[PDB]
């Protein structure tokens, strides 16, 4: 009943969104990305989305596929494994759909903690 139920939802999302400028720069140079941190690959021509999968305490991080060349869907979640009652084991993801570029934000948290933008 005291859980930051709310907060917790927005916090997850404003960990992944950013992302999504890091994936479409780097395919935007014909270069796939990779899930975690490093540096850019100049002989498989590869970035790193320059994020731990263990950035934000309520959860992780994933990507999948990873590497990601374009080529397929792409998938970017956020699994809440570290939040209280009500969010603890719900996941919000993001797809970017290859045949048009576009991106979509689900969740399938409990309706009044969906952030701003996602749907069930």
């Amino acid at each position: 009943g005291t859980e930051f139920a709310r907060s917790e939802g927005a916090s997850a999302l404003a960990s992944v969104n950013p992302l999504k400028t890091t994936v479409e720069e780097a395919l935007s140079r014909g270069w796939s990305v990779k899930s975690g941190t490093g540096t850019e690959d100049a002989t498989k021509k590869e970035v790193p989305l320059g994020v731990a999968a263990d950035a934000n305490k309520l959860g992780t991080i994933a990507l999948k596929p990873d590497p990601a060349d374009g080529t397929a869907d792409i998938t970017l979640t956020f699994t809440m494994g570290g939040a209280g009652p009500k969010n603890k084991g719900k996941i919000i993801t993001l797809t970017r759909t290859a045949a048009d570029g576009l991106w979509k934000c689900t969740s399938d948290q409990d309706e009044q903690f969906i952030p701003k933008g996602c749907s069930r």
